[PDB]
């Protein structure tokens, strides 16, 4: 008929005997004296439907095959995580169990009710696996900061690939009060050591304002960590939503780190796009768009942002040392910063030896009237170096305020001192109001002064200013009434090309030079009478002389002749006459000197001394007569 | 005997009853009243050889295990793609079905008959999987551009790993005509948004010349895309084959992109190695070898190539704005460019505010005679900055033409204006023929002039030129006949070390300086009679004076004494005598002046004025006699 | 009863007949005339427990499923490698068999007895798989260098992910003798071509000192290779152990390479952290800590280290060309170097055209007295460019020796020539003792001289030195006795701000300038009698004059008047009187000159010539009397 036998209570089964369970599944006896009921007791029985009873061609059991094949890539889904379900339990189970672990892929979205703690020395792979926050993640009251994925106090994690985080702030907005609120990061690692945190793409955080001891957290946050690496791509939803209160703060946030590397992209942040604070940290090509805070904040010590790509702030592109204890050798190493309401780069008073190199434009985008805040580079601090490249027309934005603005308020404990300035660009001013400032500039097309040095520039060296088709190359405008204000200020080489107004100086420099023979060759071919080959001209602004002629004194290398077949010197002097400075010359000539009269109708003379130290003039009579010594 | 039962037409099968199919496979009844013929009708039957009827140790079915294990890594080969077969159908099936997808490995080579379209938001992994083009890929007539893998109009692709492409142009060379041809890219993405395209290694393309509206495509091509990233390593087979016609064009081609990043390696390209055009695009360390076109072409706006590694072109290393509408702030940010037939870097007339920093050598490798094309840096455009580092001996190549060549043809709407030049190196010239040029140079070992400023240099500032063991530091050689030509040209500090010939100037600069006390200390220890401590010397090139002495006038700080126990001034004058300029001195001395005669046998004198403005000389008689006023 | 039938010797089995083996496993006949004993002979029998006799829902066999699922990710463990066992055989088996191959994960540690040779064109993936050396790896006598993983003479490897290596030197320390020892690298590739070697984390090597022809190997070593890429993170255990002899040498070692890229991290190395030698090689952000050798050694040709991060050496941060044939255009492209016993950067005599740009501090940390070795930058070679940024206070370390020290020992075949120096920083000296040196400096807070130029500076141009609150801006201190020593040395613009002592010069420069009108405008408002508007002052150091007044000669632009309502010139002369230089003036004035007496009680005069060339003085009598010509 058919094959069917149940267990018989009275029978002894030999080895290899097959029967059925009440379920229908077939059992074989492994023993010769089998009396055991396989429905109750599998002692000396095997189920023939077992994986361990299927054989591959190789000689491996199917069991052996499933075991080795699984152990290659242990997944969250192996632990019964479900995409579009709460997977919390399953996730934590997976982590606790598996040193190497696969999250899943781009089609996976695991819902998480509790903070996911990574484990020490583990390796995690991820193909685009998303994690989504749900209620309860904020954890226990007195609320302390949490994340979806956490590596707080973890050592030697590796993450290979892409992890995605989703926080909807609208779920959490009703929780806490005035004093205490949830803080929910995408990723947090506080006190992590030597971790590669792979790649993140994260939307949203939860960081509503609470009144005492408010702590901002990033979407992606690494705090108090050592030798950690992450890549992160965050969206803060600023300008993509309307919200009652400020939901989220900083995009990507690094704070009190040592030796930590970011590859960083931030948008739509209600505070700072990227903040990176600490010691020997690196921001590698940060890319920031449309942030309510500053695009990029650096502090700490020897923290460098390389090849920046910043656009669109309610504040500035770059703060150095904003709200910070320390900003020592915090550097920006090339890039582009555009469309800031205030400054491209604000180097705060805290800054020590910060180096900024930047292409920058469309600062001072504020509706608000011009201030120190509306600068390209706004510089305070101690011995900062600016390498400015700028253009005012760039990206069809209209600037407000100086290209560079370096300034103290007082010479007594100055807020800005020892700054080095290197500035090239088109169509705004460099303003300096700070001691010991070293200035190099190339400026094209400024309406006004290329460069001004105002008050409080004591001991500034202006090495070189080249100005093409400006209002004025340089003006020095010190505090006249105070010797201290302009003491030791050196204006070096000023280069004027088709500037409207001459440069304006103050003070007299002391210069020490090597002995020279200076040789001026004139190629020209032809020289008319009293033609200047080479001159130095000294002009006065004396009270006593009001009226257009102000030549005080001059030395002129002259063509003496209507042929240029003789040459001399013009030793120029001056005296007040008819409310003007009248000029006259001692003429140094081949075989003669000639002293010219002070004015028409005055005689000229030679003053000599007797041995008794009385003084005598030889002065012509208007006749061909004996010369006599006339007392003077 | 044995176990064998077929279906019986007359029998009712109880639950758990096992029989055989005619095939021999065993069936169990799931029902108590089974009358159904399992050969025809599996209603209430199960095949006992099913995966769903094998149980792992865990409690999972084998079916459940195969389902979860597959869904980890869905592959092309799961969809019945075969390596070394046409896999087109299978591929497209795989893509349509699977959000996450594995290509395969280095031993996989899938043959593709039709363009492979990726899908939006998908994640693709690849371990070296190769795709090979076959006939039909060119698609339908009127031929439009195709690729092996395509992401035209795709959003949010991720590619993890390495994809390899093979196009043999020899399959496609007979297709189209004069007017219409196939275009076959390795990879194309036209109008892609926010895609990471991982890593490519691609050989060959199909892009034969057709007569109207010819469109070049890359081996690897990203057109009209936003926020896309690729790495690509291409071979164009130029110099590895002989071909009737030009088969392929550009290696890696980026055109009208916004915010797109390349890591790029190109060789053996019949056009450009790498071209990258657009807005805010980045070329990160492009590595180009042996290209018939230019090694690297930049255009658009704020497109930067970082840390270039270019060698071996029939054209140049770098074109900026070749055949382009726009080349505004298109920058090269360090690297090395060598072995160009023409220029290392050609900044075309289109260029606005382009910055080039480069080590460069072995330009002008052409057999053809020296031209503007045979330059290190060939610069036209508006306000480009050159940072040149060069060496003519470098890599044992022999250069032709100037190190830097900045030039307009006319001052009226000049093709080059406002260029900034910073040049250091060994053993070639800097030539400037352009207005408003700012020059800084350090040149060693040039045969001729370190620097020349030719015609059309109006309003150029030459800040500093240091020349070691050149022919000449600087020559200024303007259009003499035109005041406009040399108007406002400033030659600053020229530094001559063991140059053969003195520097040659033209024009006279107007300089405004801060008031100085200048203090020249001479350490020497010993000074002979008429020894010059410090001098200024003015020389003439007057027509009227032909014959070697051309000192017009001088001021000399002099040791007056054969002991150096007295010091004075020499006020030097000159007059034509015996077809030479004869020199004579007013001697300013402690307690005297001394006017020397113009020539031997002439008397000296003092000219003074009477109050009636007649002039009188005191002139010695050759006796110890009364001095009289003598009319003059 | 039950289901059980053995093979019967007398029976013919029809097709589909099932019996048992003596083992109990069920067999079905595939043939109608089966007479074959399945216990001895499986001809026309199948085992029903076969994978090929289980069917997935899809229609695939379980066999077909195991085959395709395995071939996705072939592993070492598939080949029966065991973690914490000797896996050598299994590994080599895996490699020989599989073009694509998975090592395993972070929980895998395979013990290796013999060098593992990779294969040409293969692709390897690794999730943190560790390999550990055991005895026998050193291989056969005469000992030749070995590694755990080897790619010597391999082409076109790819490695994706992270491989980890462990060498315990304590296993191998008893082997060889005086002449011959094991050399055991983590990874070695000698003569590899176009390989991506992914990522390494490696501890330890074996490289004990043997007396003739000692060859240092890296922990991670690439020798004589072309177009190879690696990332490597090594620990040499220096300072983590005590050892009898030097066990290991170089961390990461690149030697005679062409076009090879490193991402490099080294610590605790008994020699060099990272060495990279060859042609067109790149060290991308090398990160070195706590090394007994130099942190970083470059040689060869066009080898560049970018954005260095070096701290803590018994030697220096950077050697260029240490123990090398060639060091031509070997560059350091930004970064930070700190805490070297000797120099931050030593550019050896071999160096040609090396460019160094660096922030540097805490050099000369040695207990040993100041030498040339205790410099920030120690520079020898031919035409090296230094861009120095320095700070002596930085990181609370106390420096010893010059910031920069550029030096030859002789002008005859000089060890240092043609060096370019650009130096900014705080609180140490720049020393130059080398010909043709170009100097630019900005120095703050040096105790002594900002800059000194010593002996052997022939044909040096010091373009600009800015000194703020130094001891002295510049001193030039040549070999006085030798004209050659200071020939052609140009000291340009020296800027002194509140320096203690004036700059000290030697020699007189020849300067060629463009013709100028120089216009000095004085803004001041008020001028007293004999007030200097602008002056040049020439001072002597003559033997003959000992005693404080050393003004030799001067030209002074003067306010002539107690109102500043007249202006002139002061032409200053001097003569020895009462063991001082006494000053006197020719006064150039509006309508007069005035010659002042040499000293009180001397008369002044005018010297003129007769036509017979005899000389005559007009000199006052002390009366209102006839002027006579007095012979002189």
């Amino acid at each position: 008929q058919y094959y069917l036998k149940y267990f018989n209570p009275d029978i002894v089964y030999p080895k290899n005997a097959r029967i059925m369970l009440d379920t229908g599944v077939v059992v074989m006896s492994m023993v010769d004296g089998n009396s055991t009921n396989p429905n109750s007791n599998m002692t000396g029985w095997v189920r023939v439907n077992s994986a361990s009873l299927i054989f591959d061609q190789s000689g491996k059991t199917q069991q052996e095959i499933n075991d080795s094949q699984k152990q290659k890539l242990p997944s969250l889904k192996d632990y019964g995580a479900v995409s579009g379900q709460d997977s919390t339990a399953a996730i934590k189970a997976a982590i606790a169990a598996e040193d190497f672990l696969y999250f899943g892929d781009i089609g996976d979205n695991f819902i998480v009710s509790e903070q996911i703690d990574l484990r020490d020395g583990c390796y995690y792979v991820s193909n685009g696996a998303k994690f989504t926050a749900a209620l309860g993640i904020e954890g226990s009251q007195p609320y302390t900061p949490k994340s979806i994925i956490n590596a707080s106090g973890k050592v030697g994690i590796n993450i290979s690939g892409l992890v995605r985080t989703h926080i909807d702030h609208n779920i959490f907005s009703a929780l806490g009060d005035a004093n205490s609120k949830p803080t929910i990061s995408g990723f947090l690692a506080d006190a992590a050591i030597d971790c590669d945190f792979g790649k993140w793409e994260s939307v949203g955080s939860v960081n509503y304002y609470y009144t005492p001891n408010f702590k901002e957290y990033g979407i992606v946050d690494l705090r108090n960590s050592i030798d950690c690496y992450i890549e992160a791509d965050v969206n803060g939803r600023w300008t993509e939503e309307t919200t009652a209160s400020t939901p989220s703060t900083v995009g990507i946030m690094g704070s009190n780190n040592k030796g930590c590397y970011l590859k960083g992209r931030a948008k739509n942040c209600y505070w700072s796009g990227i903040l990176w604070e600490g010691e020997d940290c690196v921001v590698d090509g940060p890319h920031v768009r449309n942030t309510k805070g500053s695009n990029l904040n650096l502090a700490g010590k020897n923290t460098a942002a390389y090849n920046v790509d910043l656009y669109g702030s309610e504040q500035g592109n770059i703060s150095i040392g904003e709200g910070a204890t320390q900003a020592e050798n915090c550097n920006v190493v090339g890039g582009v910063a555009g469309n800031a309401k205030f400054a491209n780069c604000h180097l705060h008073s805290v800054t020590k030896n910060c180096h900024v190199k930047l292409f920058h434009y469309g600062w001072g985008q504020t509706a608000s009237a011009v201030s120190d805040a509306t600068s390209g580079i706004r510089c305070q601090g101690t011995g900062n170096t600016i390498d400015s490249e700028f253009d005012v027309t760039y990206g069809g934005l209209t600037v407000k305020g100086d290209a560079v603005n370096v300034y103290c308020s007082t010479l007594t404990n100055p807020e800005a001192t020892n700054i080095k300035v290197n500035v090239v660009g088109i169509g705004a001013r460099v303003q300096i109001r700070a001691p010991y400032t070293i200035v190099n500039a190339k400026i094209t097309g400024a309406t006004g002064d290329a460069v001004v040095l105002g008050e409080r520039c004591k001991g500034s060296i202006v090495e070189e200013v080249t100005a093409i088709k400006c209002g004025r190359p340089l003006q020095y405008a010190p505090k006249t009434t105070d010797a201290n204000d302009y003491a030791g200020v050196i204006i070096g080489r000023i280069n004027d090309v088709e500037c409207t107004n001459r440069s304006v100086f103050y003070g007299q420099k002391i210069v020490h030079s090597q002995r020279k023979i200076e040789r001026i060759y004139a190629q020209e071919t032809a020289f008319v009478l009293d033609q200047v080959l080479e001159a130095i001209e000294v002009y006065t602004n004396d009270s006593g002389v009001t009226g257009a002629n102000k030549l005080a004194s001059a030395i002129r290398h002259i063509s003496a002749d209507s042929f240029g077949t003789s040459y001399g010197l013009d030793l120029v002097a001056s005296t007040i006459s008819k409310n003007n400075l009248a000029n006259s010359k001692t003429k140094v000539r081949a075989g003669h000197i000639e002293v010219e009269p002070a004015v028409a109708g005055a005689a000229s003379h030679i003053v000599l001394y007797a041995a008794n130290g009385t003084k005598w003039k030889l002065e012509p009579t208007g006749s061909a007569s004996a010369a006599n010594w006339v007392a003077v």
